[PDB]
């Protein structure tokens, strides 16, 4: 087909290819941030007056600021 | 044919040829401006008070001012 046609088709083709490629990149960058909490040490402490409190040690697995909902 | 005829025919022929040639040029110049958006980084952010906002990085593919319709 005429070079005009190859011009049009290559333009649209390149736009679509770049879009999909950097879509893959962004999906990878979002999947790499999957995170979660893990505990390495926990011993509930109790005082003489009845006050209790948990003294735990956390380590965030991943690269993010995990949000604690409830204990 | 008589040079009168060749004069007439070459005039009309040259007009038509120039018209079609610069038609091809203008079609190429219009096809070269095919454009589109592409994203390279996107991470939705959320505040403590519930306000959310997307912080994306855009790069226009092509040579034009793309118009965003909806997200």
């Amino acid at each position: 087909m005429t070079s005009l046609e190859i011009a049009i088709i290559v333009a649209i083709v390149l736009v679509i290819a770049i879009a999909v490629g950097w879509y893959l990149y962004t999906t990878f960058a979002a999947a790499g941030q999957q995170t979660g909490l893990t505990a390495t040490k926990a011993t509930i402490y109790v005082t003489k007056d009845g006050n209790v409190y948990l003294n735990v040690t956390l380590v965030p697995q991943g690269a993010a600021q995990v949000a604690i909902s409830s204990i």
